[PDB]
């Protein structure tokens, strides 16, 4: 019995290297020609570092990542404080794991390589979809019982199952690395304004290394194009900005389909299945958790049973997504003082499926 993962990325890796571990026959199918180490930071909260717990790369990432004591909101204009939301040791006792913010890029080395070697496989388009047949733009195939989509936003999977899906971005997300301002760049802070704002966050323990990401009204970008973006914000912000040496800018779409989990031996996790708007920056955590939990759904019913556990993960995991979902739609994530403790403390393994 064969499970084909069609995509390498942050969800389907740990969808693999989960399953696997499980003891699960598990090939991987990449699109990319190479693996490209993304030159960008990404935050994994206390909920997910529990998943990395079960694949023996908890201490691992913790060795790597940046803890921040707090994560502060302040205000674009004014660098007033909005929210202090309180991480660091508080995080690690109430949570049961630490919040950490670390490098996209080394993370998913590390989490591919937990993968079998010789079991992931680059350059291998899916072109078209008892048994299901996966066809490569490379000329080659392969069959496998059950295939898993990780293929992201433009899911093939979901194509073949849905059809060509409806065309449009009006923002985008400007993304820089910046390696004399230490004293005024806080480890993990979000500056909002009435219709953008910036991240910023250190990608490592050591904290050589700064990073932001943007959503903006709207390839390379250039520090003129971010001056007038940000025109009115703290001075800390335009340090950032000068500081910057090179600035890629990345569309973002204006509206997401509607979540679609499985349909017959086909199933689906992270953006393939319940594509968003980024508001929230939890879209790769909630991939890892959709591939824990479809791995703890498979692993009560087997693979003989594949319906059943695509119904028991759909139904462990749609109303999370949904509170995510409504949630994002608001926007106002850790914007004023709230509880967090419903995304970081939430305990995926003990959830009764
Ligand atoms: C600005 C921005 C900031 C964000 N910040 C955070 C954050 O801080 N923390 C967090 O948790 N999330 C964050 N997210 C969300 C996160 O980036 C995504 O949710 C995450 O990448 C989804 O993972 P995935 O595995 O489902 O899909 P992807 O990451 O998109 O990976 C899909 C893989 O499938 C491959 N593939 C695609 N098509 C095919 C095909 N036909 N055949 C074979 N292979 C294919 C792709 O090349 C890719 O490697 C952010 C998103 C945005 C836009």
């Amino acid at each position: 019995q064969k499970i084909a993962i069609v995509g390498a990325g942050l969800g389907g890796a740990a969808a693999a290297t989960l399953l696997q571990q499980a003891g699960f026959d598990v090939e991987v199918f990449e699109q990319a020609p190479a693996f490209t180490r993304l030159g960008a930071g990404i935050h994994i909260g206390p909920n997910v570092m529990k998943i990395f717990r079960r694949m023996g790369l908890e201490q691992k990432l913790e060795l790597m990542g940046s803890h921040p004591d707090f994560w502060f909101s302040r205000d674009g204009n004014t660098g007033d404080y909005l929210s202090r939301i309180p991480l660091g040791e508080f995080a690690r006792r109430e949570y049961g794991a630490a919040y950490i913010t670390i490098h996209r890029g080394d993370l998913h080395a590390l989490q591919i390589e937990a993968i079998q070697p010789g079991t992931v496989h680059f350059g291998k388009r899916l072109e078209k979809i008892d048994q299901v047949r996966l066809d490569f733009a490379d000329g080659t195939h392969t069959v496998a019982d059950i295939v898993i989509g990780a293929d992201g936003i433009h899911s093939k999977i979901r194509e073949e199952l849905l059809g060509a899906e409806a065309p449009y971005s009006g923002w985008v997300a400007h993304r820089a690395l910046i390696r004399q301002h230490a004293d005024v760049f806080e480890p993990c802070v979000k500056w909002w304004s009435e219709d953008r704002h910036m991240m910023v966050y250190y990608t490592t323990g050591k904290r050589d290394e700064y990073y932001f990401v943007t959503g903006v009204p709207h390839v390379d970008s250039s520090q003129e194009e971010m001056r007038a973006a940000f025109e009115g914000y703290h001075p800390t912000v335009q340090k950032l900005i000068d500081a910057t040496e090179s600035i890629t800018k990345w569309p973002l779409r204006n509206r997401n389909p509607l979540p679609l989990w499985s349909r017959g031996r086909l199933v689906l996790l992270g953006d393939a299945c319940h594509p968003m708007k980024p508001h929230m920056a939890q879209g790769a955590c909630m991939a890892i958790e959709d591939a824990a939990m479809l791995t703890r759904c498979l692993q009560e019913t087997g693979l003989s049973d594949h319906r059943t556990a695509f119904a028991l993960y759909e139904a462990n995991r749609k109303e999370r997504a949904s509170q995510v979902q409504s949630v994002s739609n608001a926007n106002t994530w850790l914007y004023s003082q709230e509880d967090p403790a419903w995304v970081y403390g939430y305990d995926l393994y003990g959830q009764q499926l």
